């Protein structure tokens, strides 16, 4: 496999050396689907995903691109494959990069951008990224990015927490009625 | 008698006089537990407490995010926060973005639900939200749950703290914090 892509060959590529450089290793890898969940309108879920880990980076990265924060510094990243399926007769709201990884005493948020090429972003229509259209079912990445410490932290037993579609949704007015679901997600 | 940050004062249900029904304390911190020093804030959890609410009798308005407790039984777990700024510039936080990290589910907190007037959490007199430098807020945190919720919650109680670098406009540089939390 030459270029990334979601096929199961096409994943393995890794974008992050691409822009790092560095010696950067494939630590874990998930291809099979590991999440389904079911909300209210639109079912999350986790096709695939891996665990790279930089060390030594060597590439230039502008320092206030946010992948810089792994330019001059050892760190993991962890790239999801997630689908958004709306059930819905009606276009529903959500923001994936919400999404965190639940660590023993740390959190990392999702990223929509960090080391993800183009034609890969997650994205629910043309019109707002977050507006997923109804019916339809939406493909995309999701990246988690930091450094050794954090990895180490979330090594054994991280979990996945995953926001109630309800929290984007204007009809919903109490914050209680969300059911915001919290999975085991193992990284090594 | 009336709430107050005293040890005494914090054990008035706030959450009862809204409610009625049937309250009452299954758990209380009444010492400082959580102590983290951000870039510029520092964040403290003084004491809190957990509450079993049943049966309420009380009416309330349903455009107020307490009615979720008008017509069921659940938990309200109230903690009392102090935030010091300890920049020389004000600074952002949005303290409703903690939340409860459980065996399966996560609760958001709330600086509005069961709160008596006179203790929000308020950095300053222009946005509640805005830290004065050099100064430090004090003022309560609630989470609103059903009892299945709660009981999830207890098995394996986290609180994740952001850090308040995301309320700053000037991600990976994040220091969010996971925090033990018995609530049982
Ligand atoms: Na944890
Ligand atoms: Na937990």
């Amino acid at each position: 496999a030459e270029a990334f892509s979601f096929s199961p060959s096409g994943f393995k590529v890794s974008t992050v050396e691409s822009i790092l450089g560095g010696d950067v290793t494939t630590t874990y890898l998930s291809s099979s689907k590991s999440f389904q969940k079911d909300f209210e309108a639109l079912t999350l879920f986790i096709n695939q995903y891996k665990v790279e880990h930089v060390i030594n980076p060597t590439k230039e990265v502008s320092a206030s691109n946010p992948e810089s924060y792994l330019a001059n510094k050892n760190g993991y990243v962890i790239t999801l494959d997630i689908s958004i399926k709306n059930n819905s007769k009606k276009d529903k709201m959500y923001k994936a990069d919400q999404i965190s990884l639940l660590g023993a005493s740390k959190s990392v948020g999702g990223s929509l951008d960090n080391f993800i090429p183009s034609g890969f972003h997650l994205i629910g229509s043309s019109s707002d990224p977050y507006n997923f259209t109804a019916g339809k079912t939406a493909r995309g990445l999701l990246t988690f990015t930091m450094d050794e410490a954090t990895y180490n932290d979330l090594a054994k037993d991280s979990q996945i927490g995953v926001p109630d579609p309800s929290r984007f949704d204007s009809s919903s007015t109490k914050g209680s009625s969300q059911d915001n679901v919290v999975a085991p997600f193992p990284i090594k």
